[PDB]
């Protein structure tokens, strides 16, 4: 047993530097860049928050589609990845691997990075955003990067980024409802339909789900209301045990996994703490916490 | 043996008429007229639910504001209103009380209103919407209607409307993003810090504060992170009893009320049926279960 932090982030220094020179403004356009541990990697190292645990290492939202043409996202994207790699490489007591940036201004490039995490050991799998270039994940822009993953057999890291279409965005509520309505957009645009053994791991313990899966049940049709099922989910909602029962109750055991969303919210290095202690104090079995800490991940990201 | 459903909706038939006379478009704006149960009474009295269950009645969402002038607004709710006392008044051993609207177009007729209910045995609260005119229940201009009911100690019911600046509204997820934001925008503008003993029940179990708890109390400082207990909640989410319990574990058992949404989702007559066995099989004592089938709604509309 040693626990795995399946979603936290990084900003890679290299990554990072070259993003600069694509747009100086940055530093002002995201307020993440405060938090030290995300930026530079001694600071993570030093001030690590259990030594029990490795992280499954991401990208925080600053992703070069949003920034560059496609042929130069391309290349950022597949820069960050290599890098990302080398992460894992260099540091595999601390990192038990790396989720890939997709390039989604290049579908082509895209569906190559999702090929290209069967060759690598250290990239686990792709990260998706709930929106890409103000589309949602469900678009059929982005259909066949989903259908490449399924094919493959690689898992996705879904997580929210605010949809600036929509007024009052806020971190409290906003990036929840972004989840939920991703989930119900690709379940009834037949996503899981067509590809029910696709795995995605989804941010928030399923976010909206477990406590409304009585509405899903009641207004979607059978098959579309037991698609939400399919999805695996990570515990980064701060602690909240019987929130987290819940969620265990909705999607099964094995579909839940320990999660921090590190360095956030948590100063220095997230809140590994405050969430373990919440797995631990579950009312459930000591062969199901190690499932949620450990053993989910691995049956994940098996190929 | 008598259970309180303290949120279920009506359109009185004379109510009803008088707004298709406004507007035609009614039917087809409004896809839920097709449910029997809601407009005609006595197939709500022939199809009743549950012999032991009394309903505490609110109008569904075709509100006066909406369509007319703050003159004819003001009418048409005191005629709404009257309507809805003589309803309780008539069939007493059916309903439990009324909810009144409040013509949020008028200030000075809603505040009427919260001072009508005093003056009425039959109205037991009165009944606010997420959003009124395309503004926040938060907005200012609202604001010494709020003041009003906590100074004369009337309890008021939310109920969520769609914003429509927002796209992607659905029926499934929209209106509980929408009831949180209502809560989260009345908590930072101090309706808590300015009104503490303003009572508020919120309609589907306080949405996804009981879920991300975690977020709010790690985002908000301590005065406002704790002003979201200070809500009351109904049950209307349709079962889901590990859910129902973390509400009861996030607001505490005074502040959880039995309500069902009736007569919407579960045909004919409402999800009295699932929802009652959902806090049957809550692993609590039979007087928390009284508090919540019974109890906790007198102690909110005491006056
Ligand atoms: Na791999
Ligand atoms: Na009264
Ligand atoms: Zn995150
Ligand atoms: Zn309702």
């Amino acid at each position: 047993l040693t626990k795995i932090d399946a979603y936290a982030h990084i900003l890679p220094a290299k990554y990072y530097q070259k993003m600069l020179s694509v747009e100086p403004n940055i530093p002002n356009m995201f307020p993440f860049i405060k938090i030290k541990t995300l930026m530079d990697l001694d600071e993570r190292l030093t001030k690590w928050p259990d030594q029990n645990t490795k992280q499954v290492i991401s990208l925080a939202n600053i992703s070069p589609e949003d920034f560059t043409d496609s042929k130069t996202s391309a290349e950022l994207c597949q820069s960050a990845n290599e890098e990302l790699s080398n992460l894992v490489d260099q540091h595999p007591g601390k990192f038990a691997g790396a989720v890939a940036i997709l390039p989604m201004n290049n579908i082509e490039s895209a569906c190559k990075v999702i090929s290209s995490i069967k060759d690598d050991e250290n990239l686990v799998g792709a990260q998706i955003f709930t929106r890409h270039l103000g589309k949602s994940i469900a678009d059929k822009e982005f259909r066949p990067v989903l259908a490449q993953a399924a094919k493959l057999h690689v898992p996705l890291w879904m997580h929210p980024v605010f949809d600036a279409r929509k007024p009052d965005n806020n971190l409290v509520f906003s990036w929840e409802y972004e989840l939920s309505q991703a989930m119900l957009q690709l379940v009834q645009s037949d996503l899981f339909q067509d590809y029910p053994n696709l795995k995605i791991l989804v941010h928030h313990a399923g976010a909206m789900v477990p406590f409304f899966s009585g509405r899903i049940d009641h207004i979607l049709d059978e098959k579309h209301a037991q698609d939400f099922k399919k999805f695996y989910v990570d515990t980064a909602i701060l602690g909240n045990t019987p929130a987290l029962q819940l969620a265990i109750d909705y999607y099964g055991i094995d579909h839940v996994l320990f999660g921090t969303d590190a360095p956030f919210a948590v100063m220095p290095s997230g809140a590994d703490q405050i969430i373990t202690q919440a797995i631990n104090d579950l009312t459930i079995s000591d062969k199901d916490k190690q499932k949620i800490f450990h053993d989910n991940y691995y049956s994940l990201i098996k190929e």
